[PDB]
C-alpha cells in the first residue's frame, strides 16, 4: 500500500502482539516500551498521511469550488480521528499500566480481561476510521 497504510500496518502488526497479553507483552507495558513504541508508530502514521495529503493536491480534476474545499475539510476530519483514535489506545494502556503500579503483588488477571475486552472495542473504532479514511482519500483526486 501507500506509505501511510504501511505505517498504520506496523501500528497493527503492534497493537496485535500487545492485544496478546503474554507475560513477554506485560513487561514491555511496566516499563512503558509498549507506549513508547505506540507513539512512534502514530506519529509515523500521522506524518506520512500529512504529507501524502499534500501530493494528491497535485494531481487534482479540477471539481468545483465549494466541493474542493469540503471534500478537504472532510479529509482532515477524517485524520484527526485517526489520530485521536491511536492516542486513546495509548492511553488505556498508561492507564492499565498505573494500576498494576498501585496493586502490590496481587493479581492482575481481572485487570487484564478487562483491557482486553476494551481494547478490542478501541480496535473497531481505529478500524473503521480507517478504513473510512481510506475511502475518501481514495475519492479525493477525482472528486
Amino acid at each position: 500500500g501507500q506509505r501511510w497504510e504501511l505505517a498504520l500496518g506496523r501500528f497493527w502488526d503492534y497493537l496485535r502482539w500487545v492485544q496478546t497479553l503474554s507475560e513477554q507483552v506485560q513487561e514491555e507495558l511496566l516499563s512503558s516500551q509498549v507506549t513508547q513504541e505506540l507513539r512512534a508508530l502514530m506519529d509515523e502514521t500521522m506524518k506520512e498521511l500529512k504529507a501524502y495529503k499534500s501530493e494528491l493536491e497535485e494531481q487534482l480534476t479540477p471539481v468545483a469550488e465549494e466541493t474542493r474545499a469540503r471534500l478537504s475539510k472532510e479529509l482532515q476530519a477524517a485524520q484527526a480521528r485517526l489520530g485521536a483514535d491511536m492516542e486513546d489506545v495509548r492511553g488505556r494502556l498508561v492507564q492499565y499500566r498505573g494500576e498494576v503500579q498501585a496493586m502490590l503483588g496481587q493479581s492482575t488477571e481481572e485487570l487484564r480481561v478487562r483491557l482486553a475486552s476494551h481494547l478490542r472495542k478501541l480496535r473497531k473504532r481505529l478500524l473503521r476510521d480507517a478504513d473510512d479514511l481510506q475511502k475518501r482519500l481514495a475519492v479525493y483526486q477525482a472528486g
